[PDB]
DNA sequence: TATGACGCT
DNA sequence: AGCGTCAT
């Protein structure tokens, strides 16, 4: 009763840039700001693959993953910017540059976990303690929350969409806690606050708006970021979990959208989160091992203990690049050429990241994938990396995949390569 | 039809 | 060490 702790001994906060890739494309170009437009890899085949989608363009029905010549027949008017283009593949530094930018002004509020390329963590929990420290007793004003969604309000006894935030908003600071310094509730309301700040500057700092969501655990930020994009932030209160969860497919959950998550669905005979509770934690663990039955257990309770690890900087660095079909790699001499290729933007990539991160990687690894293999990874191996030398990687990297040729005749390459992928790991101080 | 983090064995 | 899962 007492000894129910119900997770809400952490403020976290889900920074993640709205639609990152185009946002970046239209602070270049002030010709693709408000409009519907799309960032294309490669332009022969299709017009390109779409991997970041305006939403304008969202409107009209344009995914990622989707051919750009396909997309123009949803919406005839949608612009396109190309990704850069070196040594014969995708080149991102131009999103990786703008990265830093976002990373590095998040690090100033708290300690960040970069999770993704335009997203990071947040534990608020010692910036939130400071600030009640500061604002002695008195109130918070809706002012300081311009952007925020209160998940589950309005409730209880205007039909435009800032109408309902409001209302939801004043109906949370009008029933709040402000006398007790330990209360979840506020601390959560203070570490929006805080997020709102963080998101003004990233703005003003870069032109880039983004969403966030702010919670008690990673998982509940992630999945509050996701209720109002674009440009808002969702506030996830503890109390507010039985009732989202409800109604929440399981997929939504992060981890649950894959195989687990399937299986969840498929041997408990459940849908929407809530269903999960009504489980023991014996039966789960039971169902799907120890770690992942814990883990069921307390998430659909709304409690998570994956900490906000502090890290700003990538554990690998890595080039890929796919020849599916009839473009698999099918001789000697194309296998060597793209794997000089990838370890020349390898080798690029590693220098720079040697004077910036005062580090150097010590591990390559090669994958590849065969013609004929339903896994995206069919081999990968690794060797020592020493030099940052292209020459040498690529040399190194088809000494530990020669061995994989089929072909009797030595010229030739069977079965003809689909994907060739090197890769810097084992980083050490320098 | 380009990347990164981590678990399991 | 190498494969599998899950995500942006
Ligand atoms: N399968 C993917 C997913 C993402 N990205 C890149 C392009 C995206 O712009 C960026 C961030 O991905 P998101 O999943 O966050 O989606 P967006 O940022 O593009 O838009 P939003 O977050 O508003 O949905 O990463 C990619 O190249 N391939
Ligand atoms: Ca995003
Ligand atoms: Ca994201």
């Amino acid at each position: 009763g007492p000894h129910m702790a119900t997770g809400q001994d952490r403020v976290v906060a889900l920074v993640d840039m709205d639609c990152f890739f185009v946002q970046v494309e239209q602070r270049q170009n002030p010709h693709l700001r408000n409009k519907p437009c799309a960032v294309v890899q490669y332009k022969s085949w299709k017009g390109g693959g779409i991997i970041a989608v305006s939403y304008e363009a969202r409107a009209f029905g344009v995914t990622r993953s989707m051919w750009a010549d396909d997309a123009k027949k949803l919406c005839p008017d949608l612009l396109l910017a190309q990704v850069r283009e070196s040594r014969g593949k995708a080149n991102l530094t131009k999103y990786r540059e703008a990265s830093v930018e976002v990373m590095e002004i998040m690090s100033r509020f708290a300690v960040i976990e970069r999770a993704s390329i335009d997203e990071a963590y947040v534990d608020l929990t010692s910036a939130v303690q400071e600030r009640l420290q500061k604002l002695q007793g008195q109130p918070i004003s809706a002012d300081l929350l311009p952007s925020t969604y209160i998940e589950g309000l309005p409730q209880g006894p205007t039909v435009q969409k800032e109408g309902m935030r409001k209302q939801g908003l004043f109906q949370w600071l009008d029933s709040l806690q402000i006398d007790n310094l330990t209360s979840p509730d506020l601390q959560l309301t203070v570490g929006a606050v805080i997020v709102e700040e963080m998101r003004a500057a990233i703005e003003r700092e870069t032109g880039f708006q983004c969403s966030a969501g702010i919670s008690h655990n990673k998982v509940l930020a992630k999945l509050a970021c996701g209720l109002n994009k674009p440009n808002r932030q969702t506030l996830v209160s503890h109390g507010s979990v039985p009732q989202l969860f409800s109604q929440m497919p399981i997929r939504k959950i992060r981890s649950l959208g894959g195989k687990l998550g399937a299986s969840v669905i498929e041997i408990l005979g459940i849908e929407y989160m809530g269903e999960l509770t009504q489980f023991t934690e014996s039966q789960l663990q039971s169902h799907f091992g120890e770690k992942n039955g814990s883990w069921l257990y307390a998430m659909c309770r709304g409690i998570e203990h994956d900490p906000v690890k502090p890290r700003q900087l990538p554990k690998t660095i890595g080039c890929s690049k796919n020849f599916p079909g009839k473009t698999a790699l099918a001789t000697r001499e194309q296998v060597q050429w793209w794997l000089l290729q990838l370890a020349q933007e390898l080798e690029e990539r590693l220098t720079k990241d040697r004077n910036d991160n005062d580090r150097v990687a010590t591990q390559l690894v090669v994958s590849i994938r065969v013609q004929g293999d339903k896994r995206l990874s069919s081999l990968r191996r690794c060797c020592a990396l020493t030099r940052y030398d292209a020459h040498k990687m690529s040399h190194d990297a088809f000494t530990v995949i020669k061995n994989c040729n089929t072909s009797g005749i030595q010229t030739e390459w069977s079965p003809p390569l689909t994907m060739l992928f090197l890769c810097a790991t084992k980083f050490s101080a320098s």
